C-alpha cells in the first residue's frame, strides 16, 4: 500500500502554511505525495463576494505546479457540500483500495476532531497526522500520528483580513499567488 | 522620537522567523526600520565547526539587501565577547537618543524575561514587544508591546540540525542563504 498524504482546507487563498505542511510530512513519513484537496463550498455562503471555486484552483495550481510530488485532488469538488471528510475518505479509499491515506491536520484543529461527522468510522478509513510545533504535544483521545514541525501560524481567513484591510502579505503565500490575486481583484477589488 | 526595532540572535543561520517576524512588527507598530544584531560568540569557539562571525555576517547580508529598512547593527560584535541586551541598548541608547528602540522577541521567551540581567533597568531603557500567534495571550509580569503575527516557529538550532542529518530545510530560509550554506559547506562540513 503506498502512502499517500492529503491535506483538505478552502485554499481561499493557499499559503506557505499548506505547502510547508505537505513538505514537512512529506519527508517525515517518507509519503508517494500530499494530495490538496479543496473543500466545496457550504451552503448560505454566497450572501457575501466570494471566491469561486475556478479562482481557489487556479491559485492553487500556481502554489504546486513546482512540485512533483503535490497534486490537486477535485474529489470534494466533484459533488455538492458541505464536504464531510468522512463521505470524502470513503470515496477516495473505494478509488485506491490500494492506498493508506494519512489526513494531516494543523495542531489547533486536533480538539475540534470529536465533533467531525463519523469521525470514529472516519478513523478505520484513514490515519490521522497532526502536525505542531518541536515540544509542543497534541492531547487527543483518538490514535494520531504526530509531526514535529517550525509550524508556520498563517492562514487564509488572516490573509483575506489582510487583503480586506490592505495589510502586509509578505512572506505569507506564494509569489505566483499574490500576483493572481492583485491582478483579479480577490477579497481586496 | 523615531521608533526602530531591534532583533537579536545568532543568525547562524538567519531564516525567515527572522524576516517574517521584522516586517510584521515593522508594519505593525510602524518603524522606520528593524535592525538585526547578532551575537559575539565566545573567544574560545573558532575552530571545530563552527561558523565564524564571518559566514554569519554574509549570510545575513543575503537575507536582508532587498530589504532597504532591514539593516544589521554590528554593536555587539565590536566586543571580544558575548554581551548583555543591556549593555548593547545602553551603548545604542546612547550613540542614537533620538531613538526609542523596540526591542522584538518571540511569545514563547517572554515568560523568562525577569532572568534577563538588569531587567528592571533595561525596561527603562527599551519597549519590549512580545510577538504573538492569534489567540494565544501574553503571560507576563512587564508592561510589554504585544503584537499578533502568524508565528513561523522555526529557529537557527532547528536550522543547524537539519543540515547535519541532511533533512529538508524547503520555505524555512532564503535561497541566497541556502545556496550559500551548502556551497560553503556549513554545518554540514
Ligand atoms: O468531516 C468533517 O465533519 C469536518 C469538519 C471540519 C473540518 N474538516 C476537515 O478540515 C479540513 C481543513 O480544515 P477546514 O476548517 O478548512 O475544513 C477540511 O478539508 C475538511 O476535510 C472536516
Ligand atoms: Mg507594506
Ligand atoms: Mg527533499
Amino acid at each position: 500500500m503506498r502512502k499517500i498524504g492529503i491535506i483538505g482546507g478552502t485554499f481561499d487563498p493557499p499559503h506557505y502554511g499548506h505547502l510547508l505542511i505537505a513538505n514537512e510530512v512529506y519527508h517525515a513519513l517518507n509519503l508517494e505525495e500530499v494530495w490538496f484537496l479543496p473543500n466545496q463550498i457550504p451552503p448560505h455562503k454566497q450572501g457575501r463576494d466570494i471566491t469561486s471555486v475556478e479562482s481557489r484552483l487556479q491559485m492553487l495550481e500556481l502554489a504546486t505546479e513546482a512540485e512533483e510530488h503535490f497534486s490537486i485532488c477535485l474529489e470534494e469538488l466533484s459533488r455538492k457540500g458541505p464536504s464531510y471528510t468522512y463521505d470524502t475518505m470513503l470515496q477516495l479509499t473505494k478509488k485506491y483500495p490500494d492506498v493508506q491515506f494519512h489526513f494531516i491536520i494543523g495542531g489547533d484543529m486536533v480538539e475540534y476532531l470529536p465533533k467531525w461527522y463519523n469521525i470514529e468510522a472516519l478513523l478505520d478509513l484513514v490515519t490521522f497526522v497532526g502536525v505542531a510545533r518541536p515540544g509542543y504535544k497534541l492531547r487527543t483521545p483518538y490514535p494520531i500520528t504526530t509531526v514535529e514541525i517550525p509550524e508556520f501560524a498563517v492562514s487564509s481567513s488572516l490573509l483575506r483580513e489582510r487583503y480586506k484591510e490592505k495589510k502586509t502579505c509578505k512572506y505569507l503565500l506564494p509569489e505566483k499567488v499574490q500576483v493572481y490575486i492583485e491582478r483579479n481583484g480577490l477579497y481586496e477589488s
